[PDB]
């Protein structure tokens, strides 16, 4: 199953590399730049999983109530496949009624980019119906991996959502805040 | 299947992003740094695909005849999923009979790390046998993707090989040299 393999890949090649040092990076950020931020960023990593697999090039553009505010201090890879590689993470502002309502580290789950591209490419042999099914199966698989993984205990949060195609009322901002507020 | 999704993820999440600008970066390096080099590093990215899925932490240690030379001046991602990740690429010299026989930018295919880890974890439900099967499938699928891909025409070489299991009449540098020699 492609989702099975992608979920494992996203854990083995990203999450288990980034999550162990995340809180420290955040705790650190909250010290050096507390006077600049005048706030605290939350300590979990929030992973957006849109099941329609639409991943915009700039999160800061997908909802106008989500603005980029800063990057986290960098981490350098000292491990197979990422030796001397530089990872950063972005911090975002969440707006409600034009005002900051929360601050968090936010990103889209990259394998969704792959699911979407496989549905667009002939050579992948992968239909739109294949895509939504595999996206749900990806999210369930990743949940199971995380629920029992040494690195992902209490520092990661999966935000899965399906855009009702009927209206444009849906708010990514509100969705994130729903999870945020606890 | 796992390998099929992984080859696509690897193309979509890495190769399509690093290949287009690779050839410019190597020509830049060839021209700017000709005094040091007294040679030309070759123009393609060479991708080690050990079928046993053994990826070391340190490439340079794998073979006494593969030696670190330099880093390629970097490239910062400017697309969906990769704003400001900094990729590091290394140039290596290949020795034959104690003498420099070639110079190329070399790395291991990261999804092999995932196939290996999947065969270690019981939750992934993946046997050692599945692993070899998927490794071959991964290489063949990646081949077919690259053959048709516009952004990866004449700038990429897959080096797939099988180490004799325990005895070690294997030279990684000979494997790389054999491909490089065209
Ligand atoms: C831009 C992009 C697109 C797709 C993937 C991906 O499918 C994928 C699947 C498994 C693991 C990774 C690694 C990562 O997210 O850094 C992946 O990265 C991708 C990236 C970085
Ligand atoms: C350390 C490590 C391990 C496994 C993968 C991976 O399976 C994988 C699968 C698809 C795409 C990527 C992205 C990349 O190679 O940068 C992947 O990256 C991995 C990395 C970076």
């Amino acid at each position: 199953s492609v989702a099975h393999g992608l979920a494992w890949a996203y854990y083995i090649g990203y999450l288990r590399l980034i999550l162990p040092e995340l809180q420290a990076r955040i705790r650190t950020y909250n010290q050096h730049y507390n006077n600049l931020l005048r706030g605290a960023v939350s300590q979990r990593l929030y992973i957006l999983l849109p099941l329609d697999c639409g991943v915009p090039d700039n999160l800061s553009m997908a909802d106008p109530n989500i603005r980029f505010l800063d990057k986290l201090p960098q981490q350098t890879g000292d491990r197979a496949g990422i030796k001397d590689r530089v990872y950063s993470n972005s911090i975002y502002e969440l707006l409600e009624n034009g005002q900051r309502a929360g601050t968090c580290v936010l990103e889209y789950a990259t394998p969704l980019i792959t699911l979407f591209a496989m549905s667009q490419y002939s050579q992948a042999g992968f239909s739109r119906e294949d895509r939504l099914e595999q996206a749900k199966l990806f999210c369930r698989t990743l949940e199971d991996i995380l629920a029992d993984a040494p690195e992902s205990q209490n520092n990661c949060r999966l935000i899965a959502y399906q855009e009702p195609a009927d209206d444009s009322s849906f708010s990514l901002s509100q969705e994130v805040l729903r999870h945020l507020r606890q």
